[PDB]
């Protein structure tokens, strides 16, 4: 019996033929086959092949998709406990009162990468940086902290008089026209949404909170980097962390790759800032559907049920590039860092309170492109967010 397992990862496709190798050793009635489709073309394909019944057992879904396929009763219920699974991708699968596939994989949460020498070197522990607030009102305390850390070629900090921001040689933050390391998390943190019934809907007073506060950080207290260096520029301030000049560079796990290879300073990560509504990080998940017009779902139920134990899920995280959904499972993720000298707890424990989904679907990606234009001018401090918002929703969705 082949049971045959769909996905567009092409190492965690080596990961699962070393899981599945294990699986078939104590289960020698079934042979799982592994199929990779290129991630730009995977629901395009997914959606032709269910349709017609020629779509493999068992196969990746992201929050994007999923719901389409399991109202129309293409997926098995996943009629299993819970408790060992990521609730953030569990909540991320569940429709209708039903968990639609098993966790596979997470992002885990938004962190705060910050340089040791650097915090040191301007009289900050790094334990502060776990303590922090972000607000529009005086209980703010993210802003002096950052404040503090951007200082100008003269050694002039960004509070104090005569410092020039365009002299400034070290920056304290990356804050800019980043959804996945920055706004979605303030937007969340503030109470906003950015996506609903598959709409963006961030014209919102959230989201204006959210967008004022990072419009002001970059464009009037110039503690990250002007929006021109970062607007269609992603890795400009990860290249600038590498380089000694940020204190805090605030992303996920997977900048933790780049920055272990290359950073020659002092390192770690500490929490996500808190807002208004808390610390909401982004986050998003991967889980395995089973196919309901399989043609043995018995075994895809014994293939299903490995793939969600500690052992099936352990070989995804063992080279530590991605991050196991099965909580029993991802101490090999935290300890091949650990050993390379890096606590990944903050991009964990952050995930224990409220969470905003990362956005997609279908029309998504032109949506997308189509508010980055206003959303560049927004960032460069032009017009008013609040009109800025309202236009750019009117677009994003005219394009959808």
């Amino acid at each position: 019996i082949v049971v045959t397992v769909r996905l567009w990862d092409e190492p965690i496709a080596a990961a699962y033929r070393q899981s599945f190798a294990a699986f078939t050793r104590s289960h020698p009635d079934i042979e799982v086959r592994t199929n990779l489709v290129a991630y730009s073309t995977y629901f395009e394909t997914l959606r032709t092949d269910v349709a017609g019944g020629s779509a493999d057992d068992i196969f990746w879904l992201s929050n994007a998709y999923f719901a389409a396929y399991a109202d129309s009763g293409r997926l098995m219920k996943i009629q299993t406990d819970a408790a060992d699974w990521e609730p953030a991708v569990v909540d991320q699968f569940t429709r209708s009162g039903v968990l639609w596939g098993v966790p596979q994989l997470t992002d885990a949460g938004i962190a705060v990468f910050y340089n040791a020498d650097l915090l040191a070197a301007a009289g900050v522990d790094p334990t502060q940086v776990d303590n922090l607030r972000w607000s529009r009102g005086d209980d703010d305390t993210l802003r002096p902290m950052l404040a503090r850390l951007t200082v100008d070629a003269d050694g002039r900090t960004a509070n104090t008089p005569g410092f020039d921001a365009r002299r400034v040689r070290q920056w304290g933050y990356n804050a800019a026209n980043d959804p996945q390391a920055i706004y979605l998390n303030y937007i969340g943190s503030a109470g906003g949404v950015f996506q609903r019934d598959g709409k963006f809907a961030f014209d919102n007073p959230g989201a204006i909170e959210a967008f004022r506060y990072l419009v002001g950080l970059i464009n009037d207290d110039h503690v990250a980097p002007p929006a021109s260096d970062t607007n269609d520029n992603g890795d400009f301030s990860r290249n600038q962390f590498l380089a000694g000049k940020m204190a805090l560079f605030q992303s996920g796990t997977y900048s933790l790759a780049p920055v272990a290879r290359d950073a020659l300073f002092h390192w770690g990560v500490a929490m996500l800032p808190a807002g208004p509504a808390g610390r909401v990080s982004v986050t998003n998940g991967i889980a395995a559907a089973g196919n309901s017009a399989s043609k043995h779902p018995d075994a895809v139920r014994q293939v299903l049920a490995w793939m969600g134990s500690t052992e099936g899920n352990s070989y995804l995280g063992r080279h530590g590039a991605a991050i196991p959904a099965v909580l029993s499972a991802q101490p090999v993720y935290f300890d091949y860092w650990s050993a390379r000298g890096v606590d990944v707890t903050p991009f964990f424990a952050v995930l224990n309170g409220p969470r905003i989904a990362a956005p997609g679907g279908a029309g998504f990606a032109a949506g997308q492109q189509a508010l980055e234009p206003y959303f560049d001018e927004m960032f460069l401090g032009r017009g008013d967010v609040t009109t800025t918002l309202r236009q750019a929703q009117a677009a994003a969705n005219a394009a959808t």
